[PDB]
């Protein structure tokens, strides 16, 4: 197709673009840019949106970008010197399915009231990709990155993003990623978040909300985060294979479990703070007859192979029970995990209900029952705890994390 | 305020509009207009965009318009000869409120794929007004006008307007009017439905479609129309007042309840040729553990002073009841009802439980249960059978439906 130099989204308003073309945003500083990438290409041809050089091309004042289509790319931009007078700062709409932002970044792209509410991505419409961004500074109220859920599954795909540090909020509304809204936590998402890294995400509580179904966070990084990757609403959720290091710091916590059949396994979860509700593996207590955005009883969770080093507290078996939170964590298994040097292996606030404790081991001198002594040989490769069996090189060493064009 | 001459969608967009000024589109026909309206006026000085003459600005080929901000105003633009390529023919965003489209049309409007979806009007925010509009003609996919729920009630307004003529889709989406959707159906909408008039609506089952709670169909005429007033999901919906005048017409029904605390009051329900769930007052069975896009049993529904005359069925209780949908309309009453020149009086497919059926009229020879015989308490006036008392003139023998450049007749 044909390539379009331009330094405005007036220019870019006044084209008509097919599949193959390419429109390249001239390098420098441009104030109060509303871009609206409206336009459609096939899998064979795309139509892309570049940067001039890859991270050059800034959108200061009040700039957004709206991805409007199909087979859509964003490439190589940086929303920073600015903020949003109401909308999202990156918007992919309803109708925008196949399409991608990758090497893009939003820093401390604040409002000046921290009570202001808006979004720096939203993720509509279906099979999108957010990726190698950098999202960095959220002062105000909203969650970083939506996914807005819609009566079919969205398959949308989150990667190899750099979710840099977020001050704590205060307020409820300041994850890091939500998926789903309580509303549509009985709907199935099917997203994937993966091989990112999550460096000081302090918004709050929940650094990750899961309020939708069989959703995957897979192998990604949470480092010194002060929240937990929580399983808010919905069911078949998994997540596997992720690495939370809080390295000591206050109030670093794990993996929250609220609702039906989650799989948390593979995850090393080590140096946390976190007690209760921020322990390693928090298993909740929940209401009788909960309306969508109250707590459901947690059913045949299935907790296997995570290594929880170096922490306050492993296992809460039934936290956060309270007068209405009565019903404990029914059925499932808690198998072949491991909990070294950590103070507290395993706290029951609520009696679990058929949930099997089998075969996990602990360097603990008191067994609780379904714990034996360590068998298999472990390694301290990497900073990470693992099986000297299954040792393996952690992807942010071996992979780009954040934009190309960064360091 | 300021008083802008635009002729072109492009103009528009490099007018920076302030609370107070008035956009004029001149007299003409444009094709593949993509109007933009985004401008935040306030009450006392409102934004308008408004054609030169009413009915004059025509807009054809791939055009549409998107109203987004406070107190807008749209009035006397027409769309035919088109259609949408993707989106919705006319948008209320998500962020608008106090906003109004009137004296507007679209006619026709339709995509050469029978299966493409797109919805004529989409009403999102909140109070948000659509009035003396004509929407007429829709033969492809798609609700006629939808209200898209959201977290919060939407207080919309849709009144004085002609929904005319819509083929059969033979599928569902074949609304005129949907309020919400199975997944929201739990939430308040407290959307109004007034003095419109639903000519010949024959899109499917559902002319009106209301599948959210706190709704108003209030005082409307759905003339000759091939489906019902259907109460399909979400609680404390009102139908009431309205003239649902099948004229003999096949298979012209009801309306249709499902769900709690629905009250079905001084409506005229004649000239129906619809049974079971096309009956004049169609009270459904239910599922005992339903999904939300599923059956939610009849609960306290209180259907009273609705006048039902020349009808192949007037009450249907428990219509649809199969090995699964057991659960029979349950509390509330069917009281002051009157049922006269109907082949079927009162029909009962699942036996109610707790319901209240008494004062009712008809002139029936065997009297059913709660039935007294009619005595002369109503007249057939302007072709309606209504009670001597409350005799009045039709809304729309007195009002102006549909835009004000236009002089409709049906
Ligand atoms: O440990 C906790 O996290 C927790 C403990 C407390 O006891 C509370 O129960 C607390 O509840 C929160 C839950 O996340 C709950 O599902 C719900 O979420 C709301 C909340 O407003 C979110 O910020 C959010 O917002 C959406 C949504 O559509 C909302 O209705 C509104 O329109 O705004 C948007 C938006 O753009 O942000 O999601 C909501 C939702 O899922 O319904 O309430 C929370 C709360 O009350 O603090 O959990
Ligand atoms: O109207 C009926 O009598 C009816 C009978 C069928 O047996 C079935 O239960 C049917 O389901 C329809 C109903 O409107 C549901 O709420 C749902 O609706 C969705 C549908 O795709 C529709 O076009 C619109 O988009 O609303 C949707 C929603 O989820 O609300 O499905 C309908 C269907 O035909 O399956 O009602």
């Amino acid at each position: 197709g044909n390539i379009y130099n331009i330094s405005s989204a007036n220019e870019l308003n006044a084209l008509k673009l097919q599949p193959g073309d390419k429109v390249i945003f001239k390098k420098g500083n441009w104030k109060n840019q509303q871009i609206n990438f409206k336009a459609n290409g096939t899998k064979e041809k795309p139509v892309v949106l570049a940067a001039e050089k890859g991270g050059e091309t800034i959108f200061s004042g009040n700039s957004n970008l709206k991805i409007d289509g199909n087979w859509l790319v964003v490439d190589g931009f940086v929303f920073k010197d600015g903020f949003s007078e109401k909308a999202d700062v990156i918007l992919f709409t309803k109708s925008t399915s196949n399409s991608r932002i990758t090497n893009s970044s939003i820093i401390n792209y604040n409002h000046p009231d921290k009570t202001f509410d808006y979004k720096w991505l939203s993720l509509n419409g279906e099979n999108n990709r957010v990726d190698h961004c950098d999202f960095t500074g959220k002062t105000h109220q909203g969650t970083t990155l939506v996914v807005w859920l819609d009566e079919k599954p969205n398959h949308h795909q989150i990667d190899h993003n750099y979710f840099g540090p977020r001050p704590a909020l205060g307020v409820n509304g300041g994850e890091t990623i939500r998926i789903g809204t309580s509303t549509w936590s009985m709907h199935d998402s099917y997203t994937l978040v993966e091989n990112n890294i999550f460096d000081k995400c302090d918004g709050e509580m929940e650094i990750i909300s899961l309020k939708s179904g069989h959703n995957t966070v897979n192998n990604n990084l949470f480092y010194e985060c002060d929240g937990t990757v929580t399983f808010r609403h919905g069911n078949y959720n998994t997540v596997s294979n992720n690495y939370i290091l809080g390295n000591g710091k206050k109030n670093t916590g794990g993996i929250r479990i609220i609702g039906e059949n989650h799989k948390v396994f593979g995850n090393y979860l080590q140096g946390l703070d976190g007690s209760g509700l921020r322990a390693a593996i928090s298993i909740m207590s929940a209401l009788e007859k909960p309306q969508l955005h109250e707590y459901f009883q947690v059913i045949n969770p299935q907790i296997v192979g995570n290594i929880i080093a170096d922490s306050k507290e492993g296992i809460d078996i039934g936290a956060g029970k309270n007068e209405k939170r009565m019903l404990p964590p029914k059925d499932g298994f808690l198998k072949n995990n491991y909990v070294i040097n950590t103070r507290t292996v395993i706290k029951t606030e609520n009696e679990p209900e058929g949930l099997l404790i089998e075969n996990n081991q602990t360097d603990a001198s008191s067994l609780p029952k379904g714990f034996t002594k360590v068998g298999s040989d472990l390694v301290k490769s990497d900073g990470i705890w693992q099986k000297k069996n299954d040792v393996k090189t952690p992807f942010w060493k071996k992979e780009k994390i954040g934009p190309e064009w960064n360091n």
